[PDB]
């Protein structure tokens, strides 16, 4: 426990300074004696000594970036999901040891205060991740980078599975206050909507408009003992300064954060998802356009302000930094236009054309008049270029426009990003390339130079050091500690495939996670599972595209061929299945309810017993992801080729001693390349497959007129087997695969089922299975969020990365 | 400034300690250094550094309780009205000069910082201010006490005065947060709402309801130097643990701990209101409960609970302790009833039939289903036993019942109170007697001995002590600074009124408290004033009881006066008015547009120039009363003899060195008793006066016809003198007071004016002025809330005070 290494020194006087500062918390800030404290209050006490140690810190960091007045970097994001801040600040700061001896002194075990924590759960999945682990690694890099968003109220829902099914519960995180923010309503900030355009002698004059006010609460994020601390910015909505329903209709005005939206795909042109947008461009620019001003005309905006767009959820800020620059600072356009061109960048997350905003402009006009207005304008001026560039191709034109012609008349904000941008990226080399290839095509032809990649990754520190410090500590046994900001330094561990001692080692920690993880179910929902089972896991939102369905389809299949020869040894699994579903998406609703439904037949037939098991792990999150991943055997990364941008789950998997079963989409091709095709689980369609079945028509009877096995599934779910109560109950799942299945299920079922056999054969063998995971560890480095970070610096952002140390 | 003895000593440790948590604070607190430091931040650091030196009594003055086990008081209000609390938690724990040179040596002026601090503005007037006042003596005379109501986001709206006319802002008094309180979310507890009774075997039960959580915010009441630290709890609505809407649709619960009810007149049966009452009173009780369970079966609970019902707005507290010992306690009716009496007592705060409680029976069959059968029971119980005592007496039961018997039948919550309570107090001698004489007669004569008088009371802390130290300096410098805490002994200073250095003194510190007061208007509002003019000032919620619009005759006489005699010396007078008026109270509304109309006359009149000025003080609140009434030269309470249950406002003028004009009305008797007759300017009509006037009706008309002075004035109104822009503007207050008249304005018209006439006079010669000042000081003993608590706990609680100081 305390003996790891990583975890930092717990000096004598440290440790007394600790205690005094956490008994002083429990009596001047909790109000509270020993008496009648609780666990709650415990980890509060802990939660404020540990944030105490950042002040400083913070502080120093922030006045330094006034000094020193490096390019400022604004990461725009309406989601960071940040999880947990407690252990990740003691991680951090080296303090980790200690306050584990000062709790461990005081009668407390830290790890039980640590679960008291709610997560920041301001995020939906991977994109609110990924936001969180560049905060992350910007701060390790010594970046002098401010993440800005929204302050939701409430986060992603709760999920609780109830009879099968899931049901939403308010994610009520601020219910017992947040500890690590501090609210900054001194710097509250004006936001307008509505109103309309007066064009005047000065110009064009914005007016009528209602008032909403934006108050930050800045939260400190710390780099790696490097002694900086950086900044996330959350804006919260609060009204602007009957008589009773005068007062209760505040309300309406500050709803704008209160909830983030649960939908990761599906674009719902909602007007409230429209307001938060603007909302956090609004205040984040005001917030820009003074820090530019209070540090030495706008020439040299670009060389002091990057503003990075987190997908196209704050593309406002494009058609908002020119109405500053145009109507408030007076600008000519084409100079505002320079100057928003080369302080902005985009990076997109996916390729599925449901999930692109596309805003009714009738809506844009009432809501944003002034913003409708200057995105025409910017429209005309680049559908010129375009015109130049590309004489008489009207096509093109038509393709290219901002403005999408249809029955509702729409604005692209994919294309106004590009178009106001001087960098769009992707997030892996396959979506990267894709984009250059088929979607962004004619704005590739126009400007080449404008398109990069930017393959995502994932911070080691709470995906490693933190979430696995088992690990994390037989590795720094061989190599030291660079890695963990250095994470390419994990090649080294190749010299260790022979290594008697590593190896046993790296399967001894798999175990140690396997039994807490175990421990964790029976004690917070008294689910046993089997410890001596392999632990594959398929965790991410719930989605068609992510093929939760082909999970299913092999899981009924390892059951019937059980059934058929129940004498036959087969590999003990348990599978696990979790994620969200948006709750207004039916099919992935269902898809949870088959989960489940699976599970209740599986997991009570007498013949399998703990040969196999299938359960729906609940309330999937980044904490709960910190348990699970560590103890996973089996990495599910199975979405059909071409729909997954990059994947980050993956990664995680991959640094954390688990092997992985994919397609060749997303970053799985980056990850199979870098360990070497030979320790991946490849399978399926590659994307020029599903292509080919795209131009003759996928047609699913053929693979259940020719796959018995398949054939016996589709009838048992059909005819009631899984819901012999409501015979009918999966006659949509059945109807979609059959006939409206956009993403190949039966396709990849064969290839799938051939691959699991293979995964089974090699965990029969203990020895090579822990070898092929060492070449995975080894060769997880490219995928640290600090490489990933560290390009955007480099290539995008014109600023040099530095892991050098503060006072 | 520090010379000031009763402000404390600045001992050098304490000084340099304070200095120091100062800092801390700046630092770990508020996360500034003095670089970008604001004024607010600087108060805010002073206000932590202040709140820390009230734990260590708090934890153990409750500890006490705990151990001790004394009767619990609870003191329930939907109002307290508490003020700014900086200041006076350093006063009360002698810490004010300590750190005035703490913020001195840090080079900032704490009087500066003192004005950063918003008013706790939970309450209206005078009802809410006397439950501040009460908590403060509570502490001070050592009693187990609690207040208990809500937490308002909103409390009373601030008043912006715009063209003349009230404007109202929301009070947004937590924008900043609130240093003072301790949220308790761990304490939360469940309220119910709507659903039905179910009548079964184990008796009824209250179910299908709809809940709403009850937050707790507990705020620390110092006593005086005592080292007692009681506790002011506070409720906060919380919505219980599509989907955006269900999430937005949380505010809905949430709005029952919105806003303060502005409105403090003419009652309306606003669900929402009752929902409020319901809210504080189910929560409370179960506090209430929890404590005599965890102290030591019910027939002990009235030696152990005492609960005051501050007016009929808690008084579901009858029903709510009646539902819980009979429907969850099981104990009999009886047992519970005679439970509930000797623990409810019950105080009433106003004779104006308007202002009484009368709940539609459909509301409460609505909202509470199960409170409105038990309040039947209560009344078939109480009627029989009224019949009992008046067999045949009908039309007495008509009149005694709980239920009234219109159009809309409706529950009469002052009864409910009476049947419900061991004791029933006025707040004034003659107030408490026309409750017995004729407003509760029929309930006086059933129960004699339930009606008592409580003669209300301000505390001389926060009336004299903060507010006016200068005054409490000379005192303190003749007699010691044991009246503080015992305010009789004032009764020494008339041994000084012919003392040459007192009287000097004496008038030396009202000029002093004149210039700063002058000052504070020229700063904030650049308004000036003659310093050198008799500050004749009316303060208190605009209401036609109240007669503003006597005090406008008045100043209309004065103006004409001066215009028909220029030459004639005449007295220079500031007339102040100030008060909020209700938001739907027309003609009150009306009458603040008619004092700034006034003053748009007489203050440009250069015939006039600083001899007469007429001002409306804006936005009048507890931190403004404490800067106007230590500045007061003549104390207007000029209500109809017979409307001011009491008045408190009249005590602090008194205690500060204000002459008293004022009618024979509420605590005005008392005070005029306790000083001598020939030391008030008494007039007007007495209630037999007014009664005799209602026998044969009241005409204004004739007083119109004989008063030439009087006409003059009702013609100028009339006619647009006093609104030349809108000649009619005037013409319902003008069609109020010749035939509309309640509170018979024209008929005190005479003897006001002659009695102003004598303030005049008096006024003319300083020495014979400040003596009566003298006797009025030295008389005011009486009016301390300490007096006004110890007959509640003696007569009422059946606790004994004492100044007694803990360790
Ligand atoms: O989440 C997204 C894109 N997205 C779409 C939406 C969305 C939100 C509301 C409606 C419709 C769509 N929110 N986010 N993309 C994911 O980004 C990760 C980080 O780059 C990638 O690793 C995943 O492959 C990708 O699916
Ligand atoms: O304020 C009240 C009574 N009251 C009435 C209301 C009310 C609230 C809503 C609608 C109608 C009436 N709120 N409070 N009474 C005042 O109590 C003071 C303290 O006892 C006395 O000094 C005043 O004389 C009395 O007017």
């Amino acid at each position: 426990r305390k003996q790891i290494s990583v975890r930092g020194l717990a000096g004598v006087e440290n440790v007394t300074e600790l205690k005094k500062n956490f008994n002083r918390h429990l009596h001047f800030t909790l109000v509270k004696d020993r008496n009648v404290a609780t666990p709650r209050d415990y980890y509060f006490a802990l939660a404020h000594t540990v944030r105490d140690h950042l002040v400083g810190r913070w502080i120093r960091t922030q006045q330094h970036y006034y000094e020193k007045d490096p390019k400022r970097i604004y990461y725009l994001s309406l989601e960071f999901y940040m999880g947990r801040t407690l252990q990740n600040t003691m991680v951090n700061l080296a303090l980790e040891n200690a306050c584990d001896e000062a709790t461990y002194q005081l009668g407390l075990d830290m790890e039980e205060l640590e679960e008291i924590e709610e997560d920041a759960g301001l995020g939906n999945g991977g994109l609110g991740r990924l936001a969180a682990c560049f905060l992350d690694s910007m701060a390790t890099l010594g970046l002098a980078a401010y993440g800005y968003g929204i302050r939701y109220e409430f986060g992603i829902f709760n999920q609780k599975i109830c009879g099968g099914w899931q049901m939403e519960e308010a994610d009520d995180w601020l219910r017992y206050g947040n500890p690590w923010e501090k609210a900054r309503p001194e710097f509250t900030l004006p936001v307008h909507f509505y109103g309309r355009v007066e064009h005047t002698s000065q110009g064009a004059k914005w007016v009528d408009t209602q008032v909403v006010l934006a108050m930050p609460y800045d939260t400190p994020v710390p780099g790696y003992r490097n002694n900086v601390v950086n900044t996330m910015r959350l804006w919260s909505a609060k009204a602007p300064n009957g008589y009773i329903q005068a007062v209760l209709d505040r309300n309406l005005a500050e709803n704008i954060s209160r909830v983030l939206y649960p939908n990761d795909n599906f674009f719902e042109g909602k007007e409230l998802r429209l307001k938060q947008e603007y909302f956090v461009v609004a205040a984040t620019l005001q917030d820009i356009i003074r820090r530019f001003k209070s540090s030495k005309n706008f020439d040299a905006f670009p060389d002091k302000v990057a503003i990075q767009l987190n997908d196209t959820h704050p593309s406002l800020a494009i058609p908002e930094l020119m109405r500053v620059l145009v109507d408030l600072e007076r600008l000519d356009w084409d100079k505002a236009w320079e100057v928003t061109v080369k302080t902005c960048a985009y990076t997109n997350h996916t390729v599925l054309p449901e999930a692109l905003e596309r805003w009714p402009v009738h809506l844009l006009e009432t809501l944003l008049p002034r913003h409708l207005q200057i995105i025409y304008e910017i429209n005309q001026r680049f559908l010129n270029r375009v015109a130049a560039a590309f004489p008489g191709d009207v096509d093109r034109l038509r393709r290219m426009s901002l403005v999408e012609e249809g029955a509702v008349k729409r604005i692209n904000m994919a294309h106004l990003c590009i178009a106001g941008s001087h960098a769009v990226n992707g997030v892996a080399r396959i979506h990267s390339e894709i984009l250059k290839k088929t979607i962004f095509k004619d704005f590739y032809e126009l400007e080449p130079h404008k398109f990069q990649n930017k393959t995502n990754g994932i911070t080691p520190r709470r995906w490693l050091v933190l979430c696995n410090p088992g690990l994390a500590e037989i590795i720094a046994e061989r190599i030291g500690e660079e890695y963990i900001s250095d994470l390419d330094q994990l090649r080294k561990l190749l010299s260790y495939v022979d290594d008697e001692a590593f190896i046993r080692d790296v399967a001894k920690v798999k175990q140690e996670n396997k039994l807490k993880f175990a421990a964790y179910l029976e004690r917070e929902y008294k689910v046993h599972i089997n410890p001596n089972s392999l632990f594959d896991v398929q965790v991410k939102r719930i989605h068609e595209y992510k093929r939760q369905l082909l999970n299913c389809l092999h899981v009924i299949t390892l059951y019937n061929r059980i059934k058929k020869e129940p004498n036959k040894f087969v590999v003990p699994r348990t599978v696990m299945i979790g994620g969200k579903a948006a709750p207004g998406y039916h099919m992935a609703k269902m898809i949870i309810k088959l989960i489940t439904a699976i599970g209740d037949v599986v997991n009570h037939d007498p013949v399998v017993g703990d040969r196999l098991r299938v359960i729906f792990l609940e309330n999937y999150r980044v904490s709960l992801a910190e348990k699970v991943i560590p103890a996973a055997d089996l990495s599910e990364q199975i979405s059909t080729a071409g729909t997954e941008a990059s994947g980050t789950g993956n990664m995680k998997f991959m640094l954390n001693g688990a092997l992985t079963i994919g397609t060749m989409d997303g970053a799985n091709v980056e990850m199979a390349e870098e360990a070497g095709e030979e320790n991946f689980f490849i399978f399926g369609m590659r994307v020029e497959d599903v292509d080919r079945l795209d131009q003759r028509g996928y047609n699913a009877q053929e693979y259940y007129d020719r796959i018995p096995e398949l054939r016996q599934i589709i009838e048992q779910l059909s005819s009631g087997f899984f819901s012999p109560k409501q015979p009918d109950l999966f006659k949509d799942i059945v109807n979609m695969l059959m006939h409206h299945d956009r993403f190949k299920v039966f396709a990849d079922y064969e290839e799938y089922v051939k691959c699991q056999e293979r995964v089974s054969a090699l965990y029969k063998n203990p020895r090579e299975w822990t070898r092929m995971v060492i070449r995975n560890i080894a060769t997880s480095g490219k995928f640290s969020s600090d490489r990933t970070i560290a390009q955007y610096a480099r290539e995008i952002w014109g600023v040099e990365p530095s892991r050098q140390r503060l006072p």
